[PDB]
Parts: C-alpha cells; sequence; structure tokens
C-alpha cells in the first residue's frame, strides 16, 4: 500500500487532536485532508475557484449576500449524508463560540440561513465580492456528531468523522501517526494515495538529517545549502520555490515597558532600525539566496508592483534601504542619544533599553535573520538581543502583547489584500483564535475603512485607488520593518510517487502546510511509482 511521507508542522510530541477549529493546538493534517473545503481557491492562478463540496456560488447585485450550492451524493466517513445542515451548523458554531474564529469570518457574516438541504444563504455585514473566499476558510464538521458535544472549544476530536480523502487513523504514536483513506470518499476515483504518513520532527536540523537521507516525500521546510546538501544526494531529490509573501520585523506598539515603548512607537526610530538592516545580506546568508529585497515601506512586495503607487514607494524607499550612516544621523536628529557611555543609544527621556527580538524555535532561517539583525543594529547604536522561543510561546507573546519585536512571514495571496488585511486590519487584533499577523496593535480607523472597502465595488481602478490609499497610510507610518519577499519552500521526492507539481507543472501553491488549501488538489494528482 502507498504511504506518502509528509511534514506540515514541527512537533516535539504528537498529541491526538483533530479539531479543525483549534489551530494553535491541533494536528496539521486536519483541515483539507479530514475536513474538505466547499471550494479551493487557486491563489497562484488568480483565485480561480475549484469546486469541491460546494457545486457553485453566486453573489447578489447587493454584494450583501451569497448562496452556495452543496454537491449532492457526498458522504461523511461514517456513511452519513453531507448536507447544508452541516454547513449551516458549522457557521453557527463559530458564531456562538468566536474563540473558534481564526480568520475573522464573524466580522463579515451576519448569519447563516438555509434554503434547502443543498443550498445555504450567507447574509453579509458589508459589501464584499471576495467573501466566497473568506467563507471557504471555515471548517465544516459533521453536525451528526458535533451536535451533542458539550464544549466544542475543548473537544480533542480524537476519532474523526470527516469528508476528506484521509479520515482513518491507522497508526498513532507520540512520534508517528498514519492517516488512511476515508472508506467513503466522494472523490475516491481521483485519489491514488492510500495513507498519509506523518513522522514527528522537532526542528530544522532534525529535519535535515531525514530529508537528505530520502526518508521524506512531501515537505516545505527550510533546507540550508539545498543544492549541495539535498539535491546532490539523489537524482530524485527535487524542489521548486515559487515566490511567496512578505517577511518583516513587527514591533509592539503596546509594549508595557516605559523605555521600549518610547522607542518602538517612534517613527524616526522604526525608520533608523530599518536603514540599519542590510536586506540583501540577510537574503544571501540566512536564506542562501532564497528571496528578494523588500524595500516597500508598505510591505507591498515586488510581486505586486503593478499595484504600486510608485510616488509613495519612492518617497520612503530610502528609509528601507541599507544606510548605516543614515541610521546613525537619523537617531541623532531624533534625539536617541547615548547618555550613559555604553555606546548604545538611549531614549529621548534618558532611559537605556535593549530590544528583545523573537523568532520561532527551530526556524533556523528566521533565527539566523534575527541574529544578523542584532549585529546590524549594534553597529548603528541600537542594543538588541535575539530570542528563539517555542512557536506556541512566540505566538502567545504576540497575541498577549508582551513581546518587543518579532520576525515573521505572512501568507501570499492573489492580490495585495491577503497580506495587508492580515497584517494591518485592527479587527484581527482581538480574539483568542486570531493568528499573530496583525498583533503590533497599531490601530487606524481609516486604514480599516479602506481595507474593508477593497471589495465593496467591482471596478478595477477604484480598487486600485483604494490600494494606493492603504499603501500610503502604511508607508508614512512605517508600521513594520519589511525585509524581503520569501519563497514557498517545497521539496519532493520522485522515488516513490509521481505526478508532482513543479516549475514544469505549476498547477498551484505546492506546499504541505496547514493553511494551503491547494494541498488537497495536490495530493489528488499524486500516484505511486512502481
Ligand atoms: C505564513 C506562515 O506563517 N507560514 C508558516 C511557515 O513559515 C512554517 O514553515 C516553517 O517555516 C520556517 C521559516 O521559513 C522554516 O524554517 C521551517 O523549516 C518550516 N517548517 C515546516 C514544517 O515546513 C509552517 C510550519 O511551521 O507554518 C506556517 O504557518
Ligand atoms: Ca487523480
Ligand atoms: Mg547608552
Amino acid at each position: 500500500r502507498s504511504e506518502l511521507t509528509i511534514h506540515p508542522k514541527e512537533f516535539t510530541t504528537f498529541v491526538r487532536n483533530f479539531n479543525p477549529f483549534l489551530g494553535a493546538t491541533n494536528l496539521h493534517t486536519t483541515t483539507d485532508f479530514i475536513y474538505e473545503p466547499l471550494v479551493v481557491f487557486n491563489e497562484m492562478h488568480g483565485n480561480t475557484p475549484v469546486f469541491r463540496l460546494a457545486e457553485n456560488f453566486q453573489m447578489s447585485d447587493d454584494l450583501m449576500s451569497v448562496t452556495f450550492d452543496i454537491r449532492k451524493g457526498v458522504k461523511w466517513s461514517d456513511g452519513e449524508a453531507f448536507t447544508a445542515d452541516d454547513v449551516v451548523y458549522s457557521f453557527n458554531l463559530v458564531k456562538e463560540k468566536p474563540e473558534l474564529d481564526q480568520s475573522g469570518i464573524n466580522s463579515w457574516v451576519t448569519g447563516v440561513e438555509k434554503v434547502n438541504d443543498y443550498q445555504v444563504k450567507f447574509r453579509l455585514s458589508e459589501a464584499n465580492s471576495n467573501v466566497p473566499y473568506e467563507i471557504a476558510k471555515v471548517p465544516v464538521v459533521p453536525k451528526h456528531v458535533w451536535s451533542k458535544v458539550k464544549d466544542p472549544s475543548t473537544f480533542t476530536n480524537e476519532n474523526p468523522v470527516g469528508s476528506g480523502p484521509f479520515t482513518v487513523i491507522d497508526t498513532f504514536t507520540p512520534q508517528l501517526y498514519i492517516q488512511c483513506e476515508n472508506p467513503n470518499y466522494w472523490d475516491a476515483a481521483n485519489l491514488d494515495v492510500d495513507c498519509l504518513r506523518v513522522p514527528q520532527i522537532a526542528n530544522n536540523d532534525q529535519f535535515l538529517g531525514k530529508v537528505v537521507n530520502g526518508e521524506m516525500d512531501w515537505t516545505s521546510s527550510f533546507v540550508p545549502d539545498i543544492d549541495r546538501t539535498y539535491a546532490a544526494a539523489s537524482p530524485k531529490h527535487h524542489y521548486w520555490y515559487p515566490p511567496a509573501g512578505t517577511q518583516a520585523f513587527v514591533v509592539n506598539f503596546k509594549n508595557p515597558d516605559a523605555a521600549k515603548n518610547e522607542a518602538l512607537t517612534n517613527v524616526d526610530f522604526r525608520r533608523a532600525f530599518s536603514m540599519a538592516l542590510d536586506r540583501q545580506t540577510i537574503i544571501d546568508i540566512a536564506f542562501y539566496g532564497g528571496g528578494t529585497v523588500n524595500d516597500f515601506a508598505s510591505g507591498l512586495g515586488y510581486a505586486f508592483e503593478a499595484w504600486s503607487d510608485e510616488k509613495t514607494h519612492d518617497k520612503f524607499k530610502a528609509y528601507n534601504s541599507y544606510n548605516a550612516e543614515g541610521a546613525k544621523k537619523l537617531l541623532a536628529k531624533a534625539g536617541f542619544k547615548d547618555v550613559n557611555k555604553d555606546g548604545f543609544v538611549d531614549t529621548p527621556s534618558g532611559k537605556s533599553f535593549e530590544l528583545l527580538i523573537q523568532s520561532p524555535n527551530g526556524w533556523t532561517d528566521f533565527n539566523n535573520t534575527v541574529q544578523l539583525a542584532v549585529e546590524q543594529l549594534a553597529e548603528v547604536g541600537i542594543k538588541a538581543r535575539a530570542r528563539t522561543p517555542d512557536f506556541s510561546v512566540y505566538n502567545q507573546a504576540m497575541l498577549e502583547g508582551t513581546y518587543d519585536v518579532a520576525y515573521t512571514a505572512y501568507f501570499h495571496g492573489a492580490d495585495p489584500y491577503t497580506y495587508w488585511n492580515s497584517a494591518y486590519n485592527s479587527a484581527l487584533q482581538s480574539g483568542d483564535g486570531m493568528p499573530r499577523f496583525a498583533m503590533h496593535f497599531y490601530k487606524n480607523e481609516k486604514l480599516d475603512g479602506l481595507l474593508n472597502s477593497f471589495y465593496k465595488t467591482a471596478d478595477k481602478q477604484e480598487q486600485l485607488e483604494i490600494a494606493h490609499g492603504i499603501q500610503q497610510i502604511i508607508a508614512q507610518d512605517q508600521v513594520t520593518i519589511p525585509v524581503l519577499s520569501g519563497a514557498y519552500m517545497y521539496q519532493y521526492n520522485t522515488t516513490r510517487f509521481t505526478g508532482w507539481w513543479n516549475e514544469e507543472n505549476p498547477k498551484g501553491r505546492p506546499n504541505i502546510w496547514a493553511g494551503i488549501p491547494e494541498r488537497l488538489l495536490h495530493v489528488l494528482d499524486l500516484k505511486p511509482v512502481k
């Protein structure tokens, strides 16, 4: 039988949790593989909808509602019928327990109402032509099971009944689990892989010893010096790194320390921090060349230059280029002056400070980026120190607002809104299920206003106008310190499977991570070799 070895997420121990709503604590093979989406939007190919459990959808002229047609004939793994009842339940379950809202769907969807057993109506809070894409982010679970659960917020869901390709838990240990074919998969005819095989891997250099040895099939991890280390080991060791999203230093505007708050909330300081960075050095050393300098103050990218008001970009490009002497003289003009003879600048109010910059434990490319930056900042007089907390701790720090500076990447969408909304909408700053991305706690009502209006109408210019509005607010306020535009790291082995997505066959985002819904479409193209 065919076993496909994947690695979507680092773990030190496998805890049996297949609750699709508990993304900070669950296993990362639950979404897509156990709970198939209504639609998969192909973000690499202009958000083209690929219909799965939903047949079709249509907005109204109002842009105030949308109806999804559920596909008939679909079965859960326990034989029960997949219906609009299940879709309508799940959107209620998120609606009444918003700690399960991980994308901010509650903000968009006023309520979920059902026409027939295969038609669901969504009533909107605001005009949004992109709301089918938001809707698809939400997990759909069997109401036939989840209804008499007393607390879905803490349900570990260890014995899952799903709609997706791999719902059977064949094996489970703390260091390995095997996830096998749903006996009743609606698309079973299209599926040629038997099982997902998921080994426990704690960090990048434990990973490195496995993948160089050919033990993996499908991965998306950072691999140091990949050409001499991984490529050279076998002719069947392959990779393809299509361009991905923004990576940036995020500063905490609500830091509880008087001294650090004084520095981090100062735009001259954020700018001097940014000019101290050598972006192109970080790319070549920390990532071995795998990226592109991002000198947009707005974080826009390079990939979305068509979207760019290049009058906004030019006015602040200097504050996002390597200029160590510029950094020093900006610190001096601002009044960040070393008054205690340590060589490190102090706040205007006279207090000494050091910036603690965090990146997740085991994310060695990020870890090296931060330590590089620590050195770069020391040269211009800013004292910082690198920290590498466990991802859960790194994550909690940001949601709670206890961190100083954090290095993070963002997801890369079909347009600039996936980055800008996730990184800057202040609505996404409260809520226990919220991701870390907007957690700098900078708030600007007018920024949120443009963001939510990005899809209020259907003409290209007005949208593009609204983009230039957003780019302008962000860049002049230097809210974050953008560094580079990264790569969708992706490695695949043709030893045991064929049909892989690659540069010759670029069917979509190729990664195995949770939050890349195209990974369902990807596994459906895979079949064994001999
Ligand atoms: C947008 C986002 O937050 N993506 C996360 C990924 O970065 C992350 O993958 C990890 O990325 C690190 C930084 O480049 C790598 O060093 C690390 O090897 C890699 N880990 C894996 C398992 O691929 C994944 C998984 O942690 O989470 C994404 O949400
Ligand atoms: Ca197929
Ligand atoms: Mg000093």
